[PDB]
């Protein structure tokens, strides 16, 4: 009820369906903007922010309960719980999609359907699993978050859009300087720690996975993986575009995978 205000819930749009669009790391509700109304005349459509967003309050930040990802698992829940919603689909890019996925075990009668976009069940190599990252290779970036936040930001902005868009490099990094830096840090080590390949196979709704040509923290072969082991219908649907935010950066294409993916359910 509370976290209405605080999350900055709003709700959009018309119709019997409800969609859920939940934002990834280092941007807010806003990432959705462009490709929302492709979605707001049949659908009717509940936005928020993750508590780690900088457009809410930091004095919200619990570093004690969101320091695992179960804690905004319950935020989403208590959400449209409030809302009184009893069934949706749900749209998740990155740390959303990982939500999204536990949200689904927790509360398998609530979730419909699941749109997981730069998504991954775990970054770090495992024996015959590539997540994309090794051990030394994710301390470099928590490395490079405390010391100099700017400039790792500054860097990673154009890497996380991959594509040449100058407006969604804009639009990203804007988001990414808004987050307080030791909130931003936080999420990224929260996420690099969480490991949902063994809970896969306890979903049971029916799953789009949004495939780009490049993805610097997902590898081509996620979402084969992903695929192969959630526990429910798994479709992969292909964008022909770089990057790990094509909301951001093609949302005419993803919109039109969004519609396919949310016309029945
Ligand atoms: C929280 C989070 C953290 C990391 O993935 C972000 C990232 C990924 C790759 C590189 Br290189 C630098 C930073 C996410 O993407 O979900």
């Amino acid at each position: 009820a509370k976290l209405l205000q605080i999350l900055n819930v709003r709700v959009v749009g018309s119709g019997e369906r409800v969609v859920v669009l939940s934002h990834g790391f280092g941007t807010d509700q806003s990432a959705w903007s462009r490709v929302l109304p492709y979605l707001t005349r049949d659908h009717r459509v509940v936005l928020y922010d993750l508590v780690c967003a900088g457009s809410v309050n930091p004095d919200h930040f619990d570093f004690r309960r969101y320091d695992n990802l179960d804690a905004y698992v319950d935020d989403l829940l208590a959400i449209l719980d409030a809302l009184r919603i009893p069934r949706c689909a749900f749209v998740g890019h990155s740390v959303s999609a990982m939500i999204g996925i536990l949200a689904s075990i927790r509360r398998p009668d609530l979730f419909a359907k699941l749109v997981l976009i730069g998504a991954s069940p775990r970054f770090l190599n495992d024996s015959d699993y590539h997540g994309g990252f090794e051990l030394e290779e994710i301390q470099q970036v928590f490395d490079a978050m405390g010391a100099n936040y700017s400039a790792w930001a500054t860097g990673y902005a154009p890497l996380a859009v991959g594509a040449d868009v100058p407006a969604a490099v804009q639009e990203f990094s804007r988001t990414l300087f808004n987050m307080r830096p030791d909130i931003s840090l936080h999420v990224c080590q929260t996420v690099f720690k969480t490991d949902l390949r063994g809970v896969l196979g306890m979903v049971r709704a029916p799953c789009v996975v949004v495939q780009t040509t490049r993805d610097v923290s997902v590898p081509a072969s996620v979402a084969a993986y992903l695929k192969a082991h959630l526990g429910g219908r798994t479709t992969v649907e292909f964008l022909q575009t770089e990057g790990h935010l094509p909301h951001l950066s093609a949302p005419s294409l993803l919109a039109q995978v969004l519609r396919r993916a949310l016309a029945r359910y």
